[PDB]
């Protein structure tokens, strides 16, 4: 069968490309994923891996473990219950994440029907040829062929796939995959990684894990959340020590060996040990291209395994693009998504468009959460010679009396203070992803701290502390913190 | 007893000008209040309503209010426990609520004191002549002068007060003022309002109320929330109702009874009846002038009894201004704060600033709550010839789990279709009023649909909706209502 395009994974890039050019510019389009529904064998599916083990489950999960810390707050407001009585009944937690992704997974599945010029294959994708891609039953180049689909034009949309470190006893470790289908809470869990999924799975496991348990989280390096603002870092580490999570820095698994009853020893390379139910290993993504057999069209790959592209998505093959977590640039859905729309704009609308990957507000459901967008200081202070930090930290009133007076709220503003442009907004606290998503707008219209603190606030707000910094907390001059 | 400002009203707006006054333009001030701190018998205090029986504590109690439906919603999430244990504890909510505002009392006191030339008196503030407020024990004007202050510039920031309805049995009836100390939570209560005050009122009660309680909330006309966004006011009647509020539109009471057992027998205008153990009235707030004798030195109010002033916060009488609610417009704590600081960096800093009453993001703390900034579709479809709008409304997921399918989730947003530039956006949902204040900042840059559209989302969030609506869902043209353009 012959299309203007083929998209190869059905995920958040592959189907925003994919329905832009079948619905907006009326080409003829298929698309290639490896499972119709969430789950083992392949985890991710139609959908993509933000629909089926990243953000959408994440999310509803991270928003269960919320309540272990609203129970416990609601106390100060006057609330009387039975604290004896409460259970986190993590298989109902599962059960409802699982019906609120099929749910996804089946309306996928009605759109491709009900889409004129928009076929959904099921099977592995690689290319045979420039403008051919084999659809096969497996991974394996040697498994049988289902399609072989002629493509004026082909997409790579096949997204990223969990790091796993060769250590001896890594089989006995898992991945954020396997973490959303564990049957049971562990009782203890060590999340290895400091990044966002390890942070984010260390809250989940802390508010769902049995009486007794404990969370460690473990990160090679000095402190957590590397790429985020420093003081956010510092503070989002006490804020998960007071809510029980062990956070173990330098530290990182020389090995894994089962113990009788079937826990797992773990060895860090300090030599330390630690018995724990699940090893969840989120230490990175790597773009997913092993199977692609581009080895068959030339297509560039990095080092890295991610497939180069310029800026308008286009690999070193004229007719080969390349959009979302596979090209290893940020790796967002909503970027994921940009990129095709893009590409697609590009090469079917002749309106050329390239993706700006600065200043793209993004979160983390940490308890509390992280909302940013822009340049941390120490980056923007190298690329500036004068910055400034307009700074509010403090524990909100509301959490003086829930009890949870370790919830200090952070905001912070990073400008070029030649012109007062903000290149950064830094949020932690209840509400920061939801804050920051409008603050995303502010900078790309080129947002002043002027303009900031010129809006009246809305009150009582977390957000309004954006709009009531007037003076700098300290510079960076040629890179030199001063007060 | 010589002051370059006098300030009579020690509230959002007074501090924030007493208090930029003397330490950004070392000027000598003289801030006047009636109390130090809050609660009965004149309620508000140094700090003003905002803090003593406004913003502050009603944020607390909606806070506390919330926990009904998270109890409710954890159970969705797998969270297990005995329902029939749980209570709501009122007296807890109130004494934390008394705890936290009595230190903000006392942390301004420690402002007061540790500023030089910033000095409160204690006392009625009213205007003896031009340059001279006169600080009296009480509000006659008859009580003995505790202090003449000699002012090169009088600041009136008295703000408002609730409006009591001059019906039989008014003395039944609390405001506001008197439901922040209630000693238990009522049973049965008629909230009297379409306004904020009486929604978010009517949401902490519904959720503190003892076993077999109901809460009513009345409003004289067809619809609550005057002002707001139509889409809105439609979802919040709806959410309120979907969460044991009774909303009894075109109805208002024409008196109240005491029964012998100390309940309130309200009777309306339409005839009906209701027993309720509480009345509150939240029908409105008037400026306050009359302590002031604003008669004495001709100070100019309005048809409709706020002091009128120019966009300079100047007053008919050189010399005197007037911030907050006084002037009877916006009457929000930030806009007072920001004619206080523009005022005095006018006045004493040389910099003339006026106070933009357009595109003030503001909040309705209703369960689930509002965040809006700018034009509801009404007033830009009279004001421009072509106006989109843009409309997503939905159950978030997570509602679908909590078992609060009711609470749709409204995003609009209002353009000038001729350049796209945004006049107006409204939410309804968890974390709107969080969402709606970089929105105003927006606004301030004149965003247009396209810098929404074009902004990449966060994911996954409410707010990610204003940056994923490209297509208008209808339009006005020259004022009328139509799904397409000509
Ligand atoms: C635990 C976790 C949480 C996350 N949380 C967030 C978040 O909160 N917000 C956010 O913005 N981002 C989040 N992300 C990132 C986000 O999921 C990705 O950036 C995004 O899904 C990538 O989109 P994509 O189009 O690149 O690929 P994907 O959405 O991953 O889609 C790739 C698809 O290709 C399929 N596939 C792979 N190989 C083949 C093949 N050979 N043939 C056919 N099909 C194939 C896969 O089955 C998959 O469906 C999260 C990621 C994870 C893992
Ligand atoms: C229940 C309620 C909830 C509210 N919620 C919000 C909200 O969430 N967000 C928001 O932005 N706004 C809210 N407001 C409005 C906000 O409280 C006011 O807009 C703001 O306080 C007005 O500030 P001001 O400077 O005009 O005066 P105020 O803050 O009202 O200060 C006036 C002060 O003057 C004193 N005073 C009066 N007469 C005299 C006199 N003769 N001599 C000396 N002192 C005198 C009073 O004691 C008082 O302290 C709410 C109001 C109420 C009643
Ligand atoms: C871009 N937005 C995303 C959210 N959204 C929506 O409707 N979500 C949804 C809720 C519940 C459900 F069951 C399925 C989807 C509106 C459009
Ligand atoms: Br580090
Ligand atoms: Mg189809
Ligand atoms: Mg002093």
């Amino acid at each position: 069968k012959a299309f203007d395009l083929v998209v190869i994974g059905a995920g958040s890039g592959g189907l925003e490309a994919g329905w832009n050019a079948a619905t907006l510019y009326g080409k003829r389009v298929a698309v290639v994923d490896v499972q119709t529904s969430h789950g083992p064998p392949f985890y991710a599916a139609l959908g993509g891996t933000c629909v089926n083990v990243g953000c959408v489950p994440k999310k509803l999960m991270v928003t269960g473990a919320q309540y272990m810390d609203h129970l416990r707050e609601s106390a100060g407001f006057g609330w009387e219950f039975d604290g004896s009585s409460v259970k986190a009944n993590w298989k109902k937690l599962i059960a409802a994440k699982n019906e609120a992704v099929l749910d996804i997974n089946k309306s996928y599945e009605g759109m491709f029907n009900d889409t004129e010029g928009l076929d959904f294959f099921l099977g592995w994708g690689s290319l045979e040829s420039k403008n051919v891609v084999v659809v096969r039953e497996t991974a394996d180049p040697k498994s049988a062929v289902k399609e072989r689909l002629q493509a004026d034009h082909i997409l790579l949309a096949t997204g990223s796939w969990p790091q796993m470190p060769a250590i001896p006893g890594i089989e006995h470790c898992i991945s954020s995959n396997e973490a959303f289908y564990l049957p049971e809470p562990p009782r203890r869990v060590l999340t290895v990684g400091g990044g966002f999924i390890s942070v984010e799975f260390a809250g989940i496991f802390n508010a769902y894990k049995p009486p007794g348990g404990k969370v460690t989280l473990c990160y090679r390096n000095n402190l957590i959340l590397r790429g985020f603002d420093e003081t956010i870092r510092e503070e989002v580490t006490k804020q998960l020590t007071a809510n029980g999570i062990e956070i173990m820095t330098n530290e990182n698994p020389a090995k894994v060996s089962l113990n009788t009853d079937g826990s797992k020893h773990v060895t860090f390379e300090s030599g330390k040990t630690l018995d724990v139910d699940v090893v969840m290993m989120a230490i990175g993504r790597i773009p997913r291209t092993n199977d692609l057999q581009l080895g068959n069209v030339g297509v560039k790959l990095t080092p890295k395994g991610g497939v180069q592209v310029d800026e308008f998505s286009r690999t070193n093959v004229p007719n080969i693009y390349a959009i979302g977590d596979i090209t290893d640039r940020l790796m967002l859905t909503p970027v994921a998504i940009n990129e095709g729309a893009a590409l697609v704009d590009t090469v079917f609308g002749n309106k050329p468009r390239k993706t700006d990957h600065t200043r793209v507000a993004s979160a983390v459901f940490s308890i509390p959460p992280i909302g940013t967008c822009g340049l941390i200081e120490e980056v923007a202070a190298k690329e500036f010679e004068k910055v400034a930090v307009y700074m509010s930290s403090f524990t909100p009133l509301m959490h003086n009396i829930s009890g949870s007076k370790y919830k200090k709220f952070v905001a912070k503003i990073v400008t070029n203070h030649s012109d007062g442009t903000v290149l950064g907004v830094h949020l932690l606290g209840d509400g920061a992803p939801e804050i920051i998503q409008a603050v995303g707008v502010c900078l790309r219209l080129n947002a002043k701290i002027s303009d900031f603190y010129n809006t009246i606030g809305v009150h009582p707000t977390s957000a309004e502390e954006l709009c009531s910094m007037r003076t700098p907390s300290y510079y960076y001059v040629k890179g030199e913190k001063m007060e």
